[PDB]
């Protein structure tokens, strides 16, 4: 659009490509997400438009929902770096625990906020978590899955990230809950700590089995109703559960306890964002300044 002097493409998401752009007139720098065709659901436009009203320090502000020329663009406030890039940049030394704690605490505040407003993310991953020089971290692209639905393949063909998908989704549950976001965040927490993805599945079944090999194959005792899930198969191998001390070393017991509650199989037992904020792990939380190289 001629309203911008486009700076560059900065990444690609499940629901569309993201660009950095500068308003030729206002000079404002923003993130522009181009949503990908038939007739563009009218239901979704109003739903996504309602997200412009969300205001929280830990949620990337949705400035505008542009529906012109029969195209859909989301205009977001711009942050300079995503968590995936920061984790890669911090891979040699690791992100200091106080910063990991600060980021997790903030992310839980953002999730607690969205969930209380009946907004789910459903596709949380390091790539859509953004950070700034002031130590803040924010979640972007909330409520897109509920509004549009869910693709399967990108026009550019990009290996969809299954690494952060909750088990109930992988087992074919049709009715997601806020618990799926807690699961994704738990996976991200683990990754910040170990500097390695927790469950790096290559396929949907490999993703599920990686979860099973670590947390044990779920059964009716730990997850009532699991054997009746749409894609559950009695033929699934039965793996014994591992110890978290082996999963996220050298995280302390407060952190392991919190992570274990975020990774409960049963969405109904999985800790809520609000309850997580009260966990002892956050007793000494602070807000450190990250070492950001832009
Ligand atoms: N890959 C990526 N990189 C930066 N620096 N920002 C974003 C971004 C994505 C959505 C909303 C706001 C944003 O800054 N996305």
């Amino acid at each position: 659009m001629e309203n911008f002097q486009k700076v560059e493409k900065i990444g690609e998401g499940t629901y569309g490509v993201v660009y950095k752009a500068r308003n030729k007139l206002t000079g404002e720098v923003v993130a522009l997400k181009k949503i990908r065709t038939e007739g563009v659901p009218s239901t979704a436009i109003r739903e996504i438009s309602l997200l412009k009203e969300l205001n929280h320090p830990n949620i990337v502000k949705l400035l505008d929902v542009i529906h012109t020329e029969n195209k859909l663009y989301l205009v977001f406030e711009f942050l300079h770096q995503d968590l995936k890039k920061f984790m890669d940049a911090s891979a040699l030394t690791g992100i200091p625990l106080p910063l990991i704690k600060s980021y997790l605490f903030q992310l839980l505040q953002g999730l607690a906020f969205c969930h209380s407003h009946r907004v789910l993310h459903r596709d949380l991953k390091p790539q859509n978590l953004l950070i700034n020089t002031e130590g803040a971290i924010k979640l972007a692209d909330f409520g897109l899955a509920r509004a549009f639905g869910v693709p399967v393949r990108t026009y550019t063909h990009e290996v969809v990230t299954l690494w952060y998908r909750a088990p109930e989704i992988l087992l074919g549950c049709k009715y997601y809950s806020t618990a799926v976001d807690i699961w994704s965040l738990g996976c991200i927490f683990a990754e910040m700590v170990t500097r390695r993805a927790l469950f790096p599945g290559d396929s949907e079944i490999d993703q599920l089995f990686r979860i099973f090999r670590t947390l044990g194959t779920p059964d009716e005792v730990v997850w009532p109703g699991v054997t009746s899930m749409p894609d559950y198969k009695p033929s699934f191998p039965k793996w014994a559960r591992q110890d978290f001390s082996k999963v996220v070393p050298p995280l302390d017991e407060d952190g392991r306890s919190l992570l274990s509650q975020m990774l409960h199989y049963d969405p109904n037992k999985r800790i809520s964002a609000k309850a997580a904020l009260a966990h002892p792990f956050f007793q000494d939380v602070t807000k450190p300044v990250p070492h950001l190289r832009l």
